[PDB]
């Protein structure tokens, strides 16, 4: 099995979910403590298990796998022998981890904000609501809707949202396209948000499209929150999704890219986050090119690669093409 996650298929469903879940708790906890090296190490080990064709029943099956050092091996050994890993259970039970998870899950809260709040003695959602001067407007909106935003977004929600976004995009600008990206493009059945990439086949015709889209959605009562950012033009939103007898707040990211950059933006926004990190590391370390959501830059020659498709980018980097459902690293 090759070293980089971008050199191997990682399907949606696999045979090692208990083990990968435990390593990913340790990765997340590492990130909460600012231990970025350890985060990446645990994330990589978990992603190896996701790519295996069979369940790991005994530790022999570890043999020959890259990115499976002593610590990750130890964790798996304890799970196989004892059905539980004490380091993992202590993390689960810890107030620090529980609170960092609570806070960072809220819309508009990252690790540094969550850690600051923790160090200042804040622990609960009510504690945050008692200190509104400490909150950004985005965070206030995340708190207002936290129950719905903690509820997994379903494929059925995605289909309804794609319909209203497509309708608004179509009415504002005939010819403009909407592409579902993120985890749902990778085949996921559930998610934390819905990601859309908007473009138009004529370069420049995408200008000013997003505010017209947003006006249309707002006048239908579909928007609870939006923050328009002029990097790609993007609106990070909370939609009010109608449902039978009720409604549901749902996070939606709308990203506009000029068509020349579309393949790079689709690649970046499709993920997984680890897949894309690995693809960028591969591009730099193995091919000496700098990949991002806007392009593929050769820093020696000072050149940008022209791509019409994701397949072009994979081909140019000397990688076998992986469709989005095999990017679940
Ligand atoms: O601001 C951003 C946010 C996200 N992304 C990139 O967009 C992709 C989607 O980012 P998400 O955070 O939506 O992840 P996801 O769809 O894979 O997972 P769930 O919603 O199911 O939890 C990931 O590859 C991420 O790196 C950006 O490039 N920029
Ligand atoms: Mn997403
Ligand atoms: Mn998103």
């Amino acid at each position: 099995m090759p070293a980089y996650a971008c050199q191997r298929p990682t399907p949606l469903t696999h045979h090692n979910t208990g083990l990968s879940e435990a390593l990913e708790i340790l990765a997340e906890a590492a990130g909460f403590e600012g231990s970025e090296g350890r985060l990446l190490t645990f994330c990589r080990a978990a992603s190896v298990l996701k790519a295996l064709p069979s369940p790991v029943t005994t530790l022999s099956q570890l043999q020959g796998l890259p990115h499976f050092g002593e610590h990750s091996s130890r964790v798996v050994q304890e799970l196989l022998e004892h059905g539980v890993c004490e380091e993992v259970e202590r993390v689960r039970r810890s107030e620090r981890y529980q609170t960092m998870k609570l806070f960072t899950q809220i819309f508009g809260v990252g690790v540094k904000t969550a850690d600051r709040w923790y160090r200042e003695g804040l622990r609960t959602l009510d504690d945050l609501r008692e200190q509104p001067q400490k909150l950004t407007q985005q965070q206030k909106a995340g708190l207002q809707h936290h129950q719905d935003l903690s509820t997994p977004v379903l494929r059925s929600d995605v289909d309804a949202l794609q319909q209203v976004v497509e309708e608004a995009v179509g009415q504002a600008l005939p010819g403009a396209t909407v592409t579902l990206t993120g985890g749902f493009r990778r085949g996921k059945l559930q998610g934390h948000d819905v990601d859309f990439l908007i473009t138009h086949p004529k370069e420049g015709q995408e200008a000013g499209l997003l505010p017209r889209v947003m006006c249309r959605l707002q006048d239908q009562g579909l928007i609870l929150y939006h923050q328009h950012q002029h990097a790609f033009e993007r609106s990070f939103c909370i939609f009010r999704l109608p449902q039978p007898g009720s409604w549901k707040a749902v996070r939606v990211d709308l990203v506009v890219a000029p068509v020349s950059q579309f393949p790079f933006a689709l690649l970046g926004w499709t993920g997984s986050k680890l897949f894309q990190r690995e693809l960028r590391r591969f591009s730099r370390k193995e091919k000496g090119l700098w990949l991002n959501s806007h392009g593929l830059f050769d820093p020696e020659q000072k050149t940008f690669f022209q791509a019409a498709s994701e397949e072009d980018i994979f081909r140019h980097l000397g990688l076998e093409y992986l469709p989005p459902e095999q990017r679940n690293a």
